[PDB]
């Protein structure tokens, strides 16, 4: 067993945070916290790309001193993080010198290997993306203000020619292991059509990548290429090795660097087990990044997960004051529902205030009240069932069914899905709470209402049990109200129906309390 180790892609500190990183960082989030309820190891990893020219022309163009600003920036992602309530465990800055040491081990080793050169490169690339682009992927526009240039085909930015000398990467070397990987290991990228994407590309052909870059033209803002201060180091290489480095800091209780261990192993978290990357940052972590592992001789991650936005601003959001006006959970919630990975979503004001009175107040939030009501659970506690229908137990096989079902679709990863699988078992608790009447059923049949209640209840906290990771602060919420010992909120033995047992009370209740309140119509 390993420390499962999930990454978010680490940010270019040219511009404020915004959704998006905080996107990015909220998948790469969920996912540790799901395999933390599962009572797994876990290191989950985020942070900022603080070297190259991008960022260098970002704290010239605003008239302060790179090393200020850089910090500045990153400072603010880490606020805007903080704020956000994930539990992250640790922050990674490139600038820091311990990643700056693994860069140089890196570096040697793929020398070491014969797979760097001297070279020219001669072509085009994109600044704003860090990319070299081939003749193929740029076209005509106008992002220069007034006049007409030749853009990138991926992002849209202003592409420039380059002749430079620079230090080569024998990428052309590793297609058909490339491919080998692909095909043996088919999850390595998700989603599917991604996979297919990458395999097309690779099985085109691969040229040599330019790993390092003339001093002058970074403005020495970057690292040096070990052996040739004249030379600085590619900054998506760089960037890159965040994964390595991270995996290799041991870290304090309160979440800073304390040592750089040698030999990756003696943490246990190296290789990633899910790099969650956006769509516009495939190449890297899919072609470029295995490549790198292969020559060094390293293990490579085992997945590579592209959602459907974008990693770097396009085109109404500030994650905080959303927060704050509709709530984080509902946010988060929102975010994760709303989005797959052909994405297409709608985010307007309107289908937010839709799924919040909809789904988390009238399906989840609804059931809660109900099967903690003082009318209806008269005794403000677990009741023990009496013998179960046959509609009983059609619900409960649901309930019974949902932790192995939301399982996998957590492990594709495919947020998305699991939370649509939660709320089909929710939804059905409402139906067959409906069909039921308990509120009748106290005055009627209490024998009756006993094994109904117990049922309902089980399947609120499953379900809840599952939706932790997405709604971290309601889910103990819902089981204080439920009076959920905190030996119960986690563990997979949890997973199963009855885990809770009858005889557990309730929580304190307040004259006027509610979990997810409606929003304006
Ligand atoms: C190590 S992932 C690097 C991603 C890059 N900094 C970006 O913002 O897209």
């Amino acid at each position: 067993e390993k420390v499962f180790f999930v990454t978010s892609p680490i940010y270019y500190v040219n511009a404020a945070p915004h959704i998006g990183h905080v996107y990015s960082t909220l998948i790469t989030d969920v996912i540790g916290r799901y395999h933390r309820v599962k009572g797994e190891r876990v290191f989950a990893l985020t942070g900022t790309d603080e070297h190259g020219q991008k960022v260098a022309e970002a704290a010239k163009q605003k008239q302060v001193s790179p090393y200020d600003f850089t910090t500045a920036v990153a400072g603010e992602f880490k606020k805007c993080f903080e704020q956000m309530d994930y539990s992250i465990d640790y922050f990674i800055r490139t600038t820091n010198e311990q990643h700056k040491a693994v860069v140089k081990e890196l570096w040697t080793k793929l020398e070491q290997k014969g797979d760097i050169y001297l070279g020219r490169y001669e072509g085009w690339y994109s600044i704003s993306d860090e990319s070299f682009l081939t003749p193929q992927n740029i076209t005509d526009g106008v992002d220069k203000d007034g006049n007409p240039c030749k853009v990138s085909l991926e992002s849209g930015h202003v592409v420039t020619w380059v002749s430079e000398e620079n230090y080569m990467f024998r990428l052309s070397a590793f297609r058909e292991r490339l491919l080998e990987w692909y095909h043996a290991n088919p999850g390595c990228i998700v989603p599917e059509f991604r996979r297919r994407e990458v395999i097309r590309a690779v099985e085109k052909g691969l040229p040599d990548l330019s790993v390092s870059r003339a001093r002058a033209t970074l403005h020495n803002w970057a690292i040096p290429v070990p052996g040739n201060p004249d030379h600085c180091v590619y900054v998506w290489l760089d960037a890159l090795t965040n994964y390595l480095t991270g995996s290799r800091l041991r870290v304090d209780e309160s979440g800073k660097e304390v040592s750089l261990v040698d030999d990756f192993n003696e943490l246990e978290r190296f290789p990633a087990d899910v790099h969650v990357i956006g769509k516009d940052i495939l190449k890297f972590h899919a072609i470029y990044w295995p490549a790198f592992l292969l020559s060094a001789g390293l293990p490579l991650p085992k997945k590579i997960v592209a959602h459907g936005w974008w990693t770097k601003d396009r085109k109404v959001f500030d994650p905080v004051e959303k927060a704050e006006e509709f709530g984080y959970d509902a946010l988060k919630y929102f975010l994760l529902r709303e989005s797959g990975f052909s994405d297409d979503g709608d985010y307007s004001d309107k289908n937010m205030i839709a799924r919040l009175n909809g789904e988390l107040a009238d399906t989840l939030g609804n059931l809660v009240m109900r099967c903690t009501s003082a009318k209806i659970n008269v005794n403000g506690e677990w009741p023990s069932p009496a013998a179960y229908t046959e509609e009983d137990e059609s619900l409960i096989q649901l309930i019974k069914d949902l932790p192995g079902t939301a399982d996998h679709y957590y492990l594709i990863p495919d947020i998305q899905k699991a939370i649509i699988a939660v709320f089909d078992v929710l939804r059905a608790i409402n139906a067959y709470v409906t069909d039921m009447a308990p509120w009748k059923l106290v005055k009627t049949d209490p024998e009756r209402l006993r094994t109904v209640l117990y049922i309902t209840l089980e399947g609120v906290r499953v379900t809840t049990l599952l939706l932790s990771p997405i709604l971290p602060r309601k889910s103990v919420v819902i089981f204080d109200m439920l009076g959920v010992p905190e030996v119960h909120r986690k563990g997979i033995e949890n997973f199963e129906f009855g885990a809770v047992p009858p005889g557990t009370r309730l929580g304190p209740a307040v004259e006027g309390e509610v979990l997810f309140s409606k929003r304006s119509t």
